[PDB]
């Protein structure tokens, strides 16, 4: 029993006149695996930002190296409708089973917030083999870095891009120091560390296009970076995606991007951590 | 080696003159799914009557909060006889091994209770490729709460009956409290309890014929009980069918029921239980 | 690469003129898996009786409860030759490595004793693939209870004979007492023990063709006998074979009669066990 | 994505004026099994000489009971330049890791040495599916027993040799001692060791064309040798190739031949250790 959902996207009204927010989506899946992600990075909080556009999740890892931001446009969902600008806090642990209880069979995911129940998160999950809706009460919370949305605005525009598999990423950091990550007009990229015992090890990308790889540094000016090896690695075995865009920025920052579906899942790792 | 087996029914008379009880039956797997029930509940006595009708187990589960009445009745049997109504009683571990091995390749069981051998009842396997019966003579006692049949009887009309598969009770029932079971005319059935880390977990069954629920609730009068989750997730654990019945009366009191094949068998859990 | 081999039978003089013994034969198999039935049985010697027209190998079980006589007719096999009569003795634990080490590749063995050689038994296997011959010298005693053969002569006909698969003797025999085998014309055949429990257990055989009986007992003479069950549930985990022929005397003595090709195995069990 | 390799052979000149050394070759896995073979040998260090016709890797195993020489000519592979004679040293678990993370995706590998880095090893492997060029810089030291490729040479023509496969010379050394080879005209090879358990075993080949043998013996004058059976069970279970070629000398010295492909793997086994 497999129904066809409208995508309606950002709507004027609610369906129920109390609703502050009311979202669905019928991928739930995208869920599951953020929240996969939340748990490899040992992500304690999530914290939430909804706005009448988007829906955002957001947390540091564990180690505190690494920003996560995972956005859900309203206008690419089936039914989106936010009353205006708030934030709630999620406790990971508490719905990791929950989310890890939905399988290729959950049709459609709904999350309700009503203003008269505002320590709670309504997540319901409809079977339509038999028609039968499950929903659980997520207490939740209100906290009122901060912006690191900065360096993923649609104008900060790095130079040096490119797109790896997650088995590409793996097998290159496969053997508690740097990588230099260095280019150039051609270009070829240059990767270098020490692998195993000691031993100078380097990759060069002879083909820009086989990596999806973009470049805007002019034609002779060098570009160079050392970024911890740690912290990428960490990142590489949390991926829960097949692919990574990678993008570089002079002073060794760096963004990683996942798309799932209407799920855009940022990692940021700026050069800034002692 | 199939051959047909004819289905006689009840008899006026036994085969053997001394047979106070002869019951024979094509399915014998029935008496290794029943008997893996008991074995479930940890029963460890299981009492027998027998009657010119049917035949029929008793037993407590361990934690004596469930009773189960197991019913064939004679005319659905292959051959049926009891000479008057009499009661025996069958110590569950000395029984089974022998239940046990029955497989999908005995095609029969024989039953028969003598009135010159009072503390014994015969079973008798047959295996048609070779034609060799094998013959258990084991030991039985006369014991002569009590009724709680009359729950069970035609009469004793159930306000709210639906079913479940073995999986989706199991589903349900998935993550030390109670679950409410509620109504309302058009019957949406809820179901509410507490899952895993004091989350509110909800249940809304949107179609009654899909879980073939039928309700004579008067329209507005509202049908609402409490029963404790324990024993209801200790029956779903034991279960040996793939479907169940489950019937609800307004004072808590359920009533699941499976069938086998001539074989009725009946769970009761009356809401009287500290 | 398989040649056809010619089976000559027994021959007048041996290839060899200083040959005692010429044996050779195209199913080493069966040497293998009479092997693994002395060490299921656990004997330690082997003792061999050689002679112009077979080869007997002779043993007790460990526990001396059982005799083993194999024998090989000389006119069955592809070439034999004996001068005259006389014995070896061959320790198990010796050649079970080399018993072991055939498998269905090998498509011949020869066994050679020469006169001047006489504390050694030549055991040869040809790989017709690469054209390799491999021997074995194993270094056997002259050992010069005695005649149980009587028991099993052309002429000693016991009333009670049928045949059990592998399968169904360790079905019988599954669940530290005796089994009682009884008999009678028209003939049930009767095995009565206590199974897990003290459980009376009885299985009757309705059809003697199905297990390829036989009886001679005179019509209205009951024939009953008591036989340790340890003993033959022993000898039935200890088979190597599919099919066992079972032969009853009126005083207990029993004989399990396995055929492998031209390997007659024969365990005699006689009631006088203490 | 697999491209067609141009096969080159010996260069006048390299493709850059630096090289001491250029090589390569469109089959990596001859490397990563030689360094298997040189793990199972135990081998510590790896010499390599260096000549501009081929280059020669040189070690003792770990028991000093073999030596091994592994060669390949610069004009059976696809790039081959060397400036003049030098030798390097390979600590060989430094090399390993690198060594077998070779699989059949390796389309080419390169081996380069410099004037100017003369610590210096470089191995490049290329990727074709993304054109992405891997390096290892491997430190490498100068070590300036001596000459056993005399035992090698084209024309020390030993008297009897034999071709074994992996599985045969498994089988023949299955189960603290030496073992007699000898031969003869018509040459039945024969083998004989003591086997389990002080078994006298004999093998002996009929046909030296399904084993490949020849023999340069004289028609009536014998050849006999007596070798440490332990020293060919180790090279039997370090074999990386299906395929050795046995040759034997009169004094008892033995040369085992395998080939990859461009690569010919001699272990010589002298009988000159005590």
């Amino acid at each position: 029993v497999v129904p066809n959902f409208e995508r309606k996207g950002i709507l004027e009204k609610p369906v129920r006149p109390q609703s502050r927010l009311e979202f669905s989506y019928d991928n739930p899946l995208i869920f599951k695996n953020l929240f996969i992600y939340f748990k490899n990075l040992k992500s304690k909080n999530i914290l939430v930002r909804c706005t009448p556009t988007e829906i955002t999740f957001f947390s540091r890892d564990q180690s505190q190296a690494s920003f996560v931001i995972a956005t859900i446009d309203g206008k690419n969902v089936n039914h989106y409708y936010a009353s205006d600008v708030f934030w709630l806090g999620i406790n990971r642990e508490l719905v990791e089973k929950m989310f890890n209880s939905i399988d290729r069979s959950f049709l459609k995911i709904t999350i309700v917030h009503r203003y008269d129940k505002p320590e709670t998160l309504f997540f319901i999950f409809t079977d339509f083999d038999i028609d039968k809706e499950c929903t659980y009460q997520i207490t939740v919370s209100e906290p009122e870095e901060m912006e690191k949305s900065i360096s993923e605005e649609r104008l900060k525009n790095y130079p040096l891009r490119w797109e790896f598999t997650s088995k590409q990423l793996k097998k290159t950091f496969s053997d508690n120091y740097t990588e230099l990550v260095t280019i150039e007009g051609d270009t070829p990229l240059h990767l270098y560390f020490q692998k195993f015992n000691s031993i100078s090890y380097h990759e060069m990308y002879k083909s820009s296009n086989k990596i999806n790889l973009t470049s805007t540094i002019p034609k002779s000016q060098v570009f160079q970076i050392n970024v911890k090896i740690a912290h990428i690695k960490s990142l590489a075995s949390a991926m829960v995606t097949d692919k990574i865009r990678i993008l570089c920025e002079e002073n060794g920052n760096l963004i990683f991007q996942s798309e799932m579906d209407a799920l855009m899942l940022n990692t940021i790792t700026l050069n800034n951590t002692i």
